[PDB]
């Protein structure tokens, strides 16, 4: 049923959350080297 | 039904092209940092 | 029926995979700017 597909799709959405955090991290890194 | 599931999963498809769309601008600063 | 979300969902899985591993590899760049 549905309660299979429904917890694949939460643990998609936290791992899609915790990749966002992590890419912006990296942004924030990028922005403190351009500004010296 | 299959229509709230359907939404989750658009919404989840859109976000992880948006972030697709920042890594790859990432790769390019790194390909400019690389290539002087 | 199910089918059709199922391969949307796999489809998004192996997406958000293949980002992580981009992003790990933007990761271990850092790192190796970080230590000389
Ligand atoms: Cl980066
Ligand atoms: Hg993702
Ligand atoms: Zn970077
Ligand atoms: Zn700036
Ligand atoms: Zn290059
Ligand atoms: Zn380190």
């Amino acid at each position: 049923e549905w309660e299979a597909l429904e917890k694949k799709l939460a643990a998609l959405e936290s791992k899609c959350q915790a990749l966002e955090k992590k890419l912006q991290a990296l942004e924030k890194k990028h922005e403190a080297l351009e500004h010296g």
